């Protein structure tokens, strides 16, 4: 009963455009609950921008990716907008699974070889929008133009046995990006990236990441939150049993001066860092790609917990750089064993600026700069949070 794309006009030769064939197979699957669309092992499919749209589609469809999907490598063959690659939208209980590969052939973008002036933000390889019950398992996304996998306005997400592979020096190739999404578990995954391995943006809550290896890349980050004086709301984030190998950061929270809202109830636990520049970082002066001035509003950071984080570092081992007008509160550290990878790093002390919290154990290196007193300043800004849904 499986709907093989080769039975719907796909050539599977890696040179003929099979987009229409994939759209036609999708229309077949869309009408049948629990149907399976197979992209078969042993074949490679050139597929351009495509949206598997599904408000009228039935539930529990399986998109079984066992072969390889490759992106076009010219502006003409891409087509209009350059605004997306593969999208699934407005689906219920959709699953993408299999041991196949999505290859964005992203070097044509990274090297400015597309035959057109490129957009600042290049297409995400695989994006889910507006869907309830999303499973991504098994597949590998390699050489994405920019972001590998994105969830936007999705609820009830499971990502497992999943791999990204883009070069560590490829520009902006973050692994998994979540925005306005809730109730997600990401596990048993391997993320080699040129940017954040996972980044969690505004609107996210109840995100659980465990049994993940990150590297190369920039670590696991919340943010950058609040850019362009916007409200950001993030809560209930857990990261457990993760390794970061030669990444620029370990676990990071980044927010922009002038943002509002809050990030609260975050747990970073059982983290191993190897040769990581900045293992632990909260940065409320983040401004990569923008202006680096201060403002009187901040995203309120509170109730951030670090437990059992160990390994080696090359820059400041710990940096809590919080807003002058809204100090971070409720930072807690336990069982921190960070050792300098070099003689130079051994002279770099923890840095705390406007950061309140507690040490539950002695730490290596000692963190002497967290303030134990409460912050009336932080509390006085509470009306700027207004993340009521969190
Ligand atoms: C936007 O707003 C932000 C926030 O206000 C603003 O950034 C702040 O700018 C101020 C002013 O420039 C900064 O404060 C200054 O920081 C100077 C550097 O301090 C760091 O380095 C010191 C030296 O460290 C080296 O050497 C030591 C050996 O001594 C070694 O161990 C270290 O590892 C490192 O190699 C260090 O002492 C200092 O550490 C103290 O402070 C930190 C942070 O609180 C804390 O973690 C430590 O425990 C310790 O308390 C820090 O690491 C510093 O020299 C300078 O101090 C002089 O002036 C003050 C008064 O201003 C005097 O009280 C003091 O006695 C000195 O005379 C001052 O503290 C601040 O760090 C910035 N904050 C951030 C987050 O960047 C931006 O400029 C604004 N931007 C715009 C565009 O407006
Ligand atoms: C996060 O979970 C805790 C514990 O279940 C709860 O107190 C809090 O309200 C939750 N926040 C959300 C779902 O935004």
């Amino acid at each position: 009963g499986t709907i093989n794309v080769l039975d719907h006009g796909a050539k599977g030769d890696g040179t003929s455009d099979d987009t229409k064939a994939f759209e036609d197979a999708w229309q077949v699957a869309c009408k049948v609950a629990a149907s399976t669309l197979l992209v078969p092992s042993g074949s490679t499919f050139l597929v351009g921008p495509v949206s598997f749209l599904g408000k009228e589609c039935k539930e529990k469809i399986v998109f079984q990716l066992e072969g390889k999907i490759i992106a076009p490598t010219s502006a003409s063959a891409w087509g209009s907008g350059l605004l997306q690659w593969i999208e699934f939208k407005a689906l219920q209980g959709i699953t993408i699974k299999g041991k196949g590969i999505i290859d964005g052939r992203g070097s044509v973008w990274w090297n400015d070889m597309m035959g057109t002036k490129m957009p600042r933000t290049k297409p995400t390889a695989l994006r889910f929008y507006g869907s309830n019950g999303v499973t991504v398992s098994g597949i590998t996304i390699q050489n994405s133009p920019q972001t590998h996998l994105k969830f936007d306005n999705c609820i009830s997400i499971q990502v497992s046995d999943f791999t990204t592979s883009s070069p560590g020096d490829s520009p902006n190739t973050d692994g998994i990006h979540l925005q306005n999404s809730q109730d997600a578990v990401i596990y048993r995954s391997t993320l080699a990236c040129g940017d954040d391995c996972i980044s969690i943006q505004t609107g996210c809550s109840n995100i659980n990441i465990h049994d993940v290896d990150c590297g190369p890349g920039h670590g696991i980050s919340i943010g950058g939150l609040g850019k362009d004086n916007t409200k950001a709301c993030v809560s209930n984030i857990t990261v457990r049993d993760v390794t970061m190998h030669e990444t620029t950061n370990g676990v990071r929270i980044k927010s922009w001066q002038g943002g509002s809202g809050s990030v609260k109830q975050v747990m970073f636990s059982n983290i191993q860092v190897s040769n990581v520049a900045n293992p632990i970082i909260i940065d409320q002066y983040y401004c990569d790609g923008g202006g680096c001035h201060n403002e009187t509003s901040a995203v309120a950071v509170s109730n951030i917990n670090y437990i059992n984080i160990k390994g080696t570092y090359t820059k400041e081992p710990v940096r809590f750089a919080c807003s002058d007008s809204l100090p971070c509160t409720g930072i807690s550290l336990s069982t921190i064993e960070l050792k300098p990878a070099t003689g130079k790093a051994s002279s770099l002390d923890p840095f705390c600026w406007k950061a309140h919290g507690e040490l539950k154990t002695k730490t290596l290196p000692p963190i002497q700069c967290l303030k134990t007193e409460k912050s009336p300043e932080a509390a006085s800004r509470s009306n700027n949070d207004a993340c009521h849904h969190h």
